[PDB]
């Protein structure tokens, strides 16, 4: 055996580390996965805050680059493509394209994750008796708004930037899957394909890619295994 | 007269465009400010969504670069320093430093703005009768948590990256000022300097810089002028 290139600190249920898992699989990069257990607050212990002072997953250690550490899922995506996507299979080369890819990543990080996450909190993930569908509705409406925004551009472009698949597209996949299957499933008649057909086209193209499909399957199995 | 380099679409009350205003003043760059009026939903009209399909401010037009447009406040900060900070007065040169500056920007964008904003919504900014201090408390606690995170690093470093002032630091200023003066002012005995002395040191150093002080003063005047 040989030590793998990366350690990815991930979680079975939480969406965010799976963006990085998807990219690592797409690029064929070697990595071990360590599930940080949020219930014993392992993520808030010195042993993990030494990697991320924010004490949230994911974080990535690059063992083949002097154990360099990066946290924030979308910064990790940028780190990986800058250093390990020299053919720009999932990224871009020109300044103009790079800054717009970054813009879309910031939109994902500030406008998708946090709001979709509040829906998740109030609907499904908060302790059962702290859940609250009324407050959740504010964030379900924000999910639909974000879907509307994505619809407005994807009806006229195949991919978010430079007419090619990049980490900008990949970064949205895990929370969109969570929204479609949980957060707005059954919400005011929500029907993904009918209501947001361009977003559905793009999302479907993403999740049917073998690396991304494999990532989603791995997540489902990891969740299942928690109760083994 | 001569057309200024940038149009910054801003708002008088909302914090986010002021990050960009601060950076433009720091660099001595020329810009006009257009306040988009959110009450007539001008930001959701074709005339503004043509600049930002997300329909939120800020957005920036670079008139001296073929009217190139960037939105997401923190992507705008990156755009400006990549193209117009060649001496790295507010940014960094090496890959290792750049990716960590980006990591901190992602932390600001996903972990400060959105959560501080939910506190703002439930406490102060939502329509008066939709406000809710109980739900707001969840986000006030998150503000203190983020302050704790910043405290844990700023007690041992002067600035977030590379031991020099960068847009990573600047990006946090406007929401921190909002939190200290509004969102957690009077919350469970909150005292910024006593409770988070390193964050207080760093924040104070930032807001006493003449460009940033001028930005804050300009914002206060613009707000005042709305009721003229
Ligand atoms: N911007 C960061 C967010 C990372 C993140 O949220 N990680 C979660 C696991 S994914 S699970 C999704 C996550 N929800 C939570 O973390 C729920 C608990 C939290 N403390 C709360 O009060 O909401 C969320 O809503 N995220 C918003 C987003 O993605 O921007 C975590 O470590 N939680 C441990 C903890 O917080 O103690 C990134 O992209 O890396
Ligand atoms: N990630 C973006 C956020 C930009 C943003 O929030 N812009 C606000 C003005 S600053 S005002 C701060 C803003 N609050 C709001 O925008 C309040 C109304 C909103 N629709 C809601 O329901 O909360 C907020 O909480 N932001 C979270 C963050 O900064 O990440 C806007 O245009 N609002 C018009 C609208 O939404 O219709 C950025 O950094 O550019």
């Amino acid at each position: 055996s040989h030590g793998k290139q990366f350690t990815l600190f991930n979680h079975q249920v939480g969406p965010n580390g799976w963006k990085v898992d998807m990219l690592l699989r797409e690029l064929g990069l070697s990595f071990e996965t360590v599930y940080v257990n949020l219930g014993q607050r392992e993520h808030k212990s010195p042993s993990f805050t030494k990697y991320n002072p924010n004490g949230r997953i994911p974080a990535l250690i690059d063992h083949y680059y002097n154990d360099f550490v990066v946290w924030e899922s979308d910064a990790i995506l940028l780190y990986i493509v800058e250093k390990y996507d020299p053919e720009h299979k999932f990224s871009v080369s020109t300044f103009d394209d790079k800054i717009i890819m970054t813009q879309w990543l910031f939109f994902q990080a500030s406008g998708q994750g946090p709001y979709f996450g509040q829906a998740g909190w109030f609907l499904a993930v908060a302790p059962p008796e702290e859940r609250n569908p009324t407050i959740a509705e504010r964030y379900q409406k924000e999910i639909l708004r974000v879907f509307g925004v994505l619809e407005s551009v994807l009806s006229q472009r195949q991919w978010l930037v430079a007419d090619k698949l990049t980490i900008a597209d990949i970064s949205f996949v895990i929370w969109n899957a969570t929204a479609v299957n949980l957060l707005v499933k059954g919400y005011k008649g929500f029907d993904f394909e009918k209501d947001f057909p361009s977003v559905h086209r793009w999302h479907t193209a993403l999740i049917t890619r073998p690396a991304i499909a494999e990532s989603l399957k791995t997540k489902a199995e990891a969740i299942a295994q928690m109760n083994r």
